[PDB]
């Protein structure tokens, strides 16, 4: 009905979070909404670590829909590890509710310093079942199976800093969120939001590259070889000890990413991957790009791509729909 959604709030023009609840008493948590994972976790009142002092914590004893599991789980992300045990309780996203298996986290030491530095309490996975720990049906799929929504799909309309808030819409496509044509790219993986695109950056290209559309990566990642070729004679300087590159914001050597399919063309101009850091010096920007090598040459089209392009994640049609995000409104 209409279209169920959760508001997306920009954090310092580099991350975005949405709020959902756990327990029949609707205990509120702030989440990274992560299309690149397939589990929900919240920090427990039983959490024994420094990071949890600054967070909204889940109290299973205060929920009468809580069902004990206790199966120990370690959740290993590329950027950190959280551990605890499975619990079952009511999960509410927008105005949609369902009983759900999630991880009750008691150790966040492996998630620092990012955890304490950030406003999110946990991570809400929007991936595929066979990627999940504990064989958990994805929230959006379950809601469709329960006839709580018209379609097993969700859309990302990211917030733009000082322009507009964003929305995760569950169960329907709103035309308000995108201008121009919506192009559907079929998945090249059984259990990941990953599509095939030719990647062109200036004179260098990777043919039929694996491209993950990842709401839960706050950067563009490119293969390390590709990045080394991109940055040759570009007048950019890497930060000592850190995989981040600094440039003059006005550096006209900075290239436009061009990603092409049989039916689509997506470009990402420097304004979409530049981060102003003028506290550090005059007219200096960081590139929101990092080198990351997968066994197959892979790009992560993270936050910076999804700031520019509205995205539809369709379980039933096993495709990602891409359209230019509407600027205002
Ligand atoms: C400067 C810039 C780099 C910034 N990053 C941030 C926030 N960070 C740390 C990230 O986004 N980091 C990314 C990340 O790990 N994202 C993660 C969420 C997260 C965020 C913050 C801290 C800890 C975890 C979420 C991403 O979807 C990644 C994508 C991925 C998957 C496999 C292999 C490589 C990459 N997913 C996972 O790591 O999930 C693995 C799984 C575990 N169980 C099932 S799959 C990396 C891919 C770069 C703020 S500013
Ligand atoms: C862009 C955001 C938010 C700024 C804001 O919200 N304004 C800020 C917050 C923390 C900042 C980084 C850290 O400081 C570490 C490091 C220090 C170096 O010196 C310059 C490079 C680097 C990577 C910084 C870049 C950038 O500056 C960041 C990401
Ligand atoms: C989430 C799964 C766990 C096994 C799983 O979910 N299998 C599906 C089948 C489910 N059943 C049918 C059995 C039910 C495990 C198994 C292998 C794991 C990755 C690798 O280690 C490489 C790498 C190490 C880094 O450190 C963290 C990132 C990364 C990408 C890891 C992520 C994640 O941690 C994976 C996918
Ligand atoms: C998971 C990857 C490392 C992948 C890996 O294990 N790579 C081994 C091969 C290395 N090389 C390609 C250089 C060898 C090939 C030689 S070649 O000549 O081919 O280049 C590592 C490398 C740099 C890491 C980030 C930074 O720490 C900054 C920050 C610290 C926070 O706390 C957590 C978040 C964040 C964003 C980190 C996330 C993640 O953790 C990254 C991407
Ligand atoms: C925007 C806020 C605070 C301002 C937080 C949220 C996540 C934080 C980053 C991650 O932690 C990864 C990495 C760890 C290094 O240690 C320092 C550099 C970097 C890039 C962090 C900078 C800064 O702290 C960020 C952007
Ligand atoms: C943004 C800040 C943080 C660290 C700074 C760099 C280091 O200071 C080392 C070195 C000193 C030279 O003087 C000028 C060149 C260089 C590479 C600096 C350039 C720039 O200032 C950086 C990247
Ligand atoms: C980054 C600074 C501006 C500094 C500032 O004050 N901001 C500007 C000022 C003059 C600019 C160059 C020239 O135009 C010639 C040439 C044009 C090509 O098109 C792109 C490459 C190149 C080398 C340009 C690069 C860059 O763009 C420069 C250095
Ligand atoms: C081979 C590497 C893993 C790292 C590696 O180089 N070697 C480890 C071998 C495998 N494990 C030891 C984890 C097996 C555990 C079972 S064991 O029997 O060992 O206990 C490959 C094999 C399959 C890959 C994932 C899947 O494609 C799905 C998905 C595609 C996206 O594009 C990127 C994210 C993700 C989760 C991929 C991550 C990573 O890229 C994997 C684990």
């Amino acid at each position: 009905s209409s279209n169920d959604n959760i508001e997306l709030v920009d954090f310092q023009n580099i991350m975005f979070y949405g709020d959902a609840e756990v327990g029949d008493n609707q205990q509120p948590f702030t989440f990274i909404l992560d299309t690149g994972s397939a589990n929900l976790w919240v920090p427990s009142v039983k959490c024994t670590t420094a990071g949890c002092l600054t967070k909204h914590l889940y109290d299973s004893s205060k929920s009468r829909t809580y069902e004990k599991d206790g199966t120990k789980v370690e959740m290993n992300y590329v950027s950190g590890t959280v551990s605890g045990f499975f619990s079952k309780d009511l999960v509410t996203v927008g105005n949609l509710s369902l009983p759900y298996k999630f991880i009750e986290v008691i150790d966040t030491n492996g998630f620092e310093p990012t955890y304490t530095a950030s406003t999110f309490d946990g991570i809400l996975g929007l991936g595929w079942k066979d990627l999940s720990i504990g064989s958990v049906d994805p929230i959006v799929v379950e809601l469709k199976n329960q006839n709580k929504i018209e379609n097993a799909l969700f859309t990302f309309y990211l917030p733009v800093h000082d322009k507009h808030t964003g929305f995760l819409t569950i169960g329907g496509i709103e035309e308000r969120f995108y201008e121009g044509p919506l192009t559907y790219e079929k998945l090249n993986h059984d259990l990941y939001w990953q599509i095939t695109l030719d990647a062109h950056v200036g004179n260098i290209m990777l043919e039929k590259a694996n491209c993950i559309v990842d709401s839960g990566t706050s950067a563009i990642t490119v293969p390390t070889d590709f990045l080394n070729k991109m940055l040759q004679n570009l007048d950019v300087i890497k930060v000592p000890f850190l995989p981040f590159y600094v440039t003059l914001c006005n550096n006209s050597k900075l290239p436009t990413f061009e990603f092409t399919s049989e039916n689509g063309k997506y470009t990402l101009e420097p304004e979409y991957y530049l981060q102003h850091i003028e506290d550090v010096g005059p007219g200096l920007c960081m590139l929101n790009i990092i080198g990351l090598d997968f066994p197959v040459p892979t790009f992560i089209l993270g936050d910076p791509f999804m700031r520019k392009y509205f995205t539809v994640f369709d379980y039933d049609n096993q495709s990602v729909g891409i359209a230019l995000a509407k600027k205002n409104l």
